[PDB]
């Protein structure tokens, strides 16, 4: 039926802008990546491939007025991030709250200006569970203080996830987009979906969240392994996945590549 697609944005200086990405009409969620520097005596920092942070202010608002949810992803595939101590978790929690999830205050200054985002995406790929449980408890606390936003996670496809499984079991995430790529044990391999279908059954049965999305790379070049053509996703996957109460739609890695491949257009019947 209707399909919700989430896509990562911010992976290339030369990519279709954020507002044009929202104007495509293909996505329900746009995830800005990544706040990839924090913890360990480090001041937080963004690596959004050189796009001007402030320049994104009007674009985020345009996206939202067209009803596209805009999230900020912390961590990322690569980066000097870690949340080893309890004070790191608290520091990052209140920094994300003041500067991204709330309207402005004036003894500082929001990296994205006066825009307020719709949520935080945990894209933790190294460091173990550390204090990510604590970080999520505080963010979740604020969510219960009248400032509703969403908390999501992007775990690898092996269950349980070594870095986030512990935290996911707390059921704090509103949505999960499992990365069904870069790992042959649980993604599409050689005209072979057995590994993928098995991973999917596990995640949709055991994951403690309301929505589980299937994450795929939008182009053969976008990831080391796991690419599955659109026609095969609709034929192979969708019949068995819709049969799940937790089916959310799909997540695409990433915007820069979808612009090239037109994967989401093919998946949807190409359009707006």
């Amino acid at each position: 039926g209707n399909l919700d697609i989430a896509v990562y944005w911010g992976q290339n200086f030369d990519e279709r802008s954020l507002e044009a990405t929202c104007d495509s009409g293909n996505y329900a969620y746009v995830i800005i990546g990544f706040l990839n520097t924090f913890g360990g005596g480090q001041t937080p920092a963004l690596d959004i491939s050189g796009h001007s942070p402030s320049g994104l202010e009007p674009q985020i608002k345009h996206c939202q007025s067209k009803n596209v949810k805009v999230l900020l992803s912390i961590g990322g595939p690569a980066g000097p991030y870690s949340l080893d101590s309890r004070s790191d978790a608290n520091d990052l929690a209140v920094y994300l709250f003041n500067n991204f999830l709330l309207p402005p205050g004036h003894s500082e200054n929001n990296p994205f200006g006066n825009a307020v985002l719709d949520g935080i995406d945990f894209h933790i790929e190294h460091g173990g569970p550390s204090q990510y449980q604590l970080l999520a408890n505080i963010l979740s606390s604020f969510r219960l203080k009248g400032t509703e936003f969403a908390l999501t996670a992007a775990p690898q496809c092996v269950y349980p996830d070594p870095n986030l499984g512990t935290v996911i079991n707390s059921a704090t995430f509103d949505a999960i987009w499992v990365q069904f790529y870069n790992n042959p044990q649980c993604s599409y391999s050689s005209g072979n979906a057995e590994a993928l279908m098995n991973a999917w059954r596990e995640w949709s049965m055991k994951a403690r969240t309301k929505k589980v999305f299937l994450g795929f790379p939008a182009h053969p070049d976008a990831a080391g392994s796991g690419y599955m053509p659109p026609a095969k996703v609709k034929f192979h996957v969708f019949p068995a996945a819709k049969k799940s109460y937790k089916f959310g739609g799909i997540m695409l890695w990433d915007s820069y590549w979808d612009t090239v491949s037109q994967f989401s257009n093919k998946i949807l019947g190409d359009g707006v």
